[PDB]
């Protein structure tokens, strides 16, 4: 029964998931004047040409777009990563108002939303094994600012009224996640965790510097989803983000100068 409310939100998670107060929790604030350019980072390789999307699901916390990860069809390699990471799903975190919603912040700036493309290290064979390893996942994070519409998001926005409530799903084939990326792949990277329970410390975070722009109409539609199931009282799916956690003994590295 974790969630994002006053009574079951981020401040309560540690009682069921004590790793909530661990040494490598996410998200963090990215202090752009303390991050250091690392000339050793190899270039980032986002290979989504063969991506096979399947389904979109409201899981009561966000909506997830799921991919076929039974072969190397959509992979992330390079940058800080060793080996090959398979795209399994993406989802977003967003706010009730345009001034909040992202999980990562940039010099304490909150964006309206944040997209997470989740990938797992194929040397571990399956997702459930990968999340038990310190290098099991790579999450590519992309900020959303409100401005011009993002055409490659509109197929997502248009389907949300079919999955309004928890447990609803819809076919979501033939969706190209390349349409969600910004132009630049400049990024920050640091070792961290899942940002929801179980909060496992298994993620290499790769957060793109360049946000994408979405329209106020597009993000407004995110906010019409529901955390509740059908035939329950309505609780709008807004503010499904965890705030910044202590950086502790970690360094955030920049791919760019
Ligand atoms: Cl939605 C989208 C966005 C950006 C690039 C895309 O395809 C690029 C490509 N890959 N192979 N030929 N063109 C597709
Ligand atoms: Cl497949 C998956 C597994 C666990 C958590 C997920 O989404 C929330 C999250 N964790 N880190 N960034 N977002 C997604
Ligand atoms: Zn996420």
């Amino acid at each position: 029964h974790w969630g994002y409310g006053k009574h079951n939100g981020p401040e309560h998670w540690h009682k069921d998931f004590p790793i909530a107060k661990g040494e490598r929790q996410s998200p963090v604030d990215i202090d752009t004047h303390t991050a250091k350019y690392d000339p050793s980072l190899k270039p980032l390789s986002v290979s989504y040409d063969q991506a096979t999307s399947l389904r979109i699901l409201n899981n009561g916390h966000a909506f997830n777009v799921e991919f076929d990860d039974s072969q190397d069809k959509a992979v992330l390699k390079g940058g800080p990563l060793d080996g090959t990471y398979r795209l399994i799903q993406f989802h977003f975190h967003w706010g009730s108002l345009d001034g909040q919603g992202s999980e990562h912040t940039v010099d304490k700036k909150k964006y309206a939303a944040e997209l997470h493309l989740v990938h797992w290290n194929t040397k571990y064979g399956d997702f459930g094994k990968a999340v038990q390893q310190p290098d099991g996942l790579a999450v590519l994070g992309i900020f959303l600012k409100v401005g011009s519409a993002k055409p490659g998001l509109q197929k997502v926005v248009d389907v949300l009224d079919s999955i309004k409530t928890k447990g609803k799903s819809a076919d979501f084939t033939n969706f190209d996640p390349r349409g969600l990326l910004p132009e630049s792949l400049d990024y920050w990277t640091y070792p961290g965790s899942l940002t929801t329970p179980p909060l496992l410390e298994c993620v290499t975070w790769i957060v793109l510097k360049e946000p994408i722009s979405v329209s106020s109409e597009q993000v407004l539609k995110f906010r019409k989803l529901n955390f509740n199931g059908e035939g329950e009282p309505e609780e709008l799916m807004v503010d499904n983000w965890r705030p910044a956690q202590p950086l502790k003994n970690r360094q955030i590295k920049a791919s760019f100068k």
